[PDB]
């Protein structure tokens, strides 16, 4: 009894390197979900660039992003996250962080009311295609077979 596991995938754990090691910029590379409808929100997107910062209060992080839409428009977004000590989970729902096969990579798992999806980010806007192939392969194995790759043909919007 064998042949029933998915590729190796480790959740990020706490040590006190988290989260300073993750701050700075990131690019949205690809998403996977049980169905297309959890990825629908990303259909008109060319690229998204993000910046993560230390919050203002104690266990807090400022996220900024600018979405470059396929039509060329730029849409700014801002969110605040709350870490829990001992945990790498982000509270805005919960986001689990996982290590990635790609150097400079990171994968998120978003859980919520009757929806779920995996989202790949990297420091580089153009990581190796292998990295993306391994993420598709891993997520398909976890039953998120619907896949979207951001095209990243246009320049990042300012952030
Ligand atoms: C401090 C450790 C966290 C580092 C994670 C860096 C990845 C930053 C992106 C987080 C995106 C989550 C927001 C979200 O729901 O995505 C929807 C779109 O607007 C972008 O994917």
């Amino acid at each position: 009894s064998h042949m029933n596991q998915c590729p190796e995938h480790s959740q990020l754990t706490t040590g006190k390197e988290f989260p300073e090691v993750h701050l700075g910029q990131w690019y949205f590379i690809a998403g996977a979900a049980p169905t297309k409808e959890e990825l629908a929100t990303f259909d008109p997107v060319d690229n998204i660039v993000f910046n993560m910062a230390a919050g203002s209060a104690p266990m807090q992080l400022h996220l900024r992003a600018t979405i470059r839409m396929k039509d060329g428009l730029c849409v700014p977004r801002k969110w605040i996250y709350h870490l829990t000590e001992g945990s790498t989970d982000l509270r805005t729902m919960k986001t689990e962080l996982f290590s990635s096969s790609c150097p400079g990579g990171i994968m998120l798992n978003e859980t919520g009311q009757g929806y779920q999806r995996f989202l790949l980010y990297n420091r580089s806007p153009h990581p190796p295609e292998k990295c993306v192939e391994e993420f598709k392969s891993l997520t398909s194995c976890l039953d998120s077979k619907a896949f979207l790759l951001t095209p990243r043909n246009q320049e990042a919007c300012e952030l």
